């Protein structure tokens, strides 16, 4: 099994507040569960192979992903920025595999992401501990 | 706009203690998002015809969703119980769309529904507030 | 060091939802710490001697508290109900110490109370673990 | 009645990841209560004149309280670091109060506060909304 712990840091009060509006975990792997202990939020899955998404909002308006998750053995990230309501988490998760449109930057097995959404949040998902079947990482937004 | 505001009622130790280990939305009517206010649960959507899923597991094991939305401008509700691990709720949302195994339920817009699951467990949903774009309803874990 | 997780289970929609208004922990033993996990409350003490309380609220109006801690190394639990809004845990917790008038049930060390609410809600704690340095209970309100 | 919205921003995480460990209502204006809602924390007072505390434990073990109130009918804050185990809200919230060694801080009415502790974690409460019944705060770990 595997799992895989977010802390999340908000850095800057002018972009606004963030707070999650959506988990998700893919069936793979034989799925997983997201579970949440001192502010902390803790993916854990059946084995290597699949993973899972936060949906946030923040209460001016902006809507974002985080995807968490392991692949051959490895932890990978990414995070989605400037989606629409309708690109809900039960979208966004599934275009990671059967050859969707985000499968790539699965593959690249990151231990570390970082984007600026286009109207101008920067978002960091940074792996703290990038081995084992323990995994550590912060959520960055600023 | 609509929203489903959900109080969780747990009401047998011996049936374990249920937590929340996903909550999805579907992406129709401009999609939806799940919030948390003192101790409820909400499901804000962008109009009628989408909903949003709700998955527990219990510290037994034991894995049920429960399933929430609008349907033609009246509410509806499902349950589902004996769930296998892979089976997220990513998996069961969007079965009540797109002729999938589980729409004759949401067609139903049911204002309360029940069930027991194999092991034994009593499930329910019912809502008070029936009527209108504010819903409410309870769920009760027995 | 001593914990006790706690897990809370509603039983009667009739008597309203409860939520938590307040947690305190008392300053002896070291003090302590609330934290939550898997909707489960755990309070972890620096030693015996000490204790927390939550404060609920229901949607009703309705106001009570719940105090667990340690005493001569064995749990003690009690519930106060029909409480006026002045009267804060902060109040309260302080009451089970130093000739306060709730000193008393300290010092019965009770592994379960019972109480009903002069409004007539049910309330009950049992431990379910009841020896060794990580207790367990439920909260049961009826 | 007034209430104060509190929203959490979290900077950098070599200062470790803070998570909330208790919450106290003082007893005068009869009472209030602690509600979280959207990731945000909101301390309701039945009037001018009391307060809460929050008490906040980083994942280093640092400890931090963070007090706000309304005192005649203005907003008022403070900070207090370096605070030991035994030192708990529930001994922090009743020294604004009667000779009490913090009752100056609340005499300020401050509409912001800042402060950095010995171990080098800066600490801010920065009223956004200053004025009337429904008043807003960050609460900035930097
Ligand atoms: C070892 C590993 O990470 N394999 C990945 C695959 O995961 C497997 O997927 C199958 C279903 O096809 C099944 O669920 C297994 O339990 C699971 O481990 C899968 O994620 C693929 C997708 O491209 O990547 C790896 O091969
Ligand atoms: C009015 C209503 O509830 N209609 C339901 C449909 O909802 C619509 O779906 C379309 C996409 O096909 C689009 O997302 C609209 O915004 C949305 O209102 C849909 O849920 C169908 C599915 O069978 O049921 C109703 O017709
Ligand atoms: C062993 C035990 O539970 N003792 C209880 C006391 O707790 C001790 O209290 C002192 C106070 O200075 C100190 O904080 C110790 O750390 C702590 O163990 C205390 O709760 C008394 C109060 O009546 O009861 C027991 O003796
Ligand atoms: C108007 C106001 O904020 N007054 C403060 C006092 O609050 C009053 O306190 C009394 C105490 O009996 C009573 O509870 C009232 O409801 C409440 O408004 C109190 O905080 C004092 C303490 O120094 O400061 C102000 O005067």
């Amino acid at each position: 099994t595997y799992s895989i712990t977010l802390r999340v840091f908000q850095r800057n009060p002018g972009r606004g507040f963030f707070s999650i509006v959506e988990k998700t975990v893919f069936h793979y792997a034989n799925g997983g569960t997201w579970s949440e202990a001192k502010g902390t939020h803790t993916l854990t899955m059946g084995g290597s192979g699949t993973s899972g998404v936060l949906r946030f909002m923040s209460d001016k308006g902006e809507l974002i992903t985080v995807a968490v998750g392991v692949h051959n053995y490895k932890r990978w990230c990414d995070v989605v920025t400037g989606l629409k309501p309708e690109e809900t988490a039960l979208v966004i998760n599934p275009q990671y595999y059967n050859n969707g449109p985000r499968a790539y930057t699965r593959e690249k097995q990151l231990a570390e992401y970082n984007v600026t959404s286009v109207v101008g949040t920067r978002f960091e998902v940074k792996y703290t501990v990038v081995e084992g079947n323990n995994l550590e990482a912060n959520v960055i937004f600023s």
